[PDB]
């Protein structure tokens, strides 16, 4: 969706349960106190995914992430949004939202 004069996004928020072979499903990227930033962001994003967990399918660079397991993160570090979802074991859920 490179362009459809709408540029409408919304929110959604899922439960990932962790399961073997990775556990969140998903790669975090961003991080607000990280070397880079875009001041009027600082929202954390997925650098890449595994495709075969239970963030196979739903986090994705497509869809921004906004709040992580109740935690925001839209002001975070990657490593204290990470950290976060990590302590989970079986029950990450992560807000993210989409427009295209």
């Amino acid at each position: 969706g490179p362009l459809g004069s709408d540029h409408i996004w919304e929110q959604h928020t899922v439960t990932l349960h962790r399961a073997p072979g990775f556990g969140f499903g998903i790669a975090i990227s961003g991080g607000r106190d990280n070397p880079h930033f875009q001041s009027g962001e600082t929202s954390i994003v997925i650098s890449d995914v595994l495709k075969g967990g239970p963030a196979e399918g739903q986090l994705q660079e497509n869809d921004r992430v906004a709040m992580v397991n109740g935690v925001s993160m839209d002001n975070v570090e990657h490593a204290f949004a990470v950290q976060q979802l990590r302590k989970s074991g079986k029950n990450a859920k992560i807000t993210i939202r989409r427009k295209k």
